[PDB]
């Protein structure tokens, strides 16, 4: 007895890409497996871009931009949560 | 001694101006290494931000590629000549 179809790499990757695209322009909470809030400023086919340091509740002196691959999420290197 | 045209402050101001002015248009870029430029690429300057800019490669006529991808660059990357850039009309 194993994780359902919902947890195959192909299913999970499909969901990750969908969820990221759907949240473009909105706030995300992200970790490095020190949590940060960022704005999802750009979403592209092979990468996405987050601006950190200027979200209310997580304001920092340094405002910077970081790119992530979808693999960063799939592999659980970085965890992401989509804030409404 | 090179003139004030080539001080870091001068060059940074010009880089930022040139990128801002060229948003939406085509750039030619290549990595600094030897005299004979290798693997030059054409891309569209699709976004300009305060700390960086974003180029889409692979869909410019004359340099079309199977894979279309974006890459971001800092203004420091250009200032320090890690990547070379030219603004095509």
């Amino acid at each position: 007895q194993g994780m359902s179809d919902a947890f195959t790499d192909v299913a999970k990757m499909k969901k990750i890409k969908e969820e990221i695209k759907a949240h473009e322009g909105q706030v995300v909470e992200m970790t490095l497996e020190k949590n940060r809030l960022g704005k999802l400023i750009e979403v592209y086919p092979s990468l996405f871009i987050v601006e950190f340091g200027d979200v209310e509740g997580d304001k920092q002196v340094n405002v910077y931009v970081e790119s992530f691959t979808y693999s960063d999420i799939l592999t659980e290197k970085n965890l992401i949560h989509y804030l409404d």
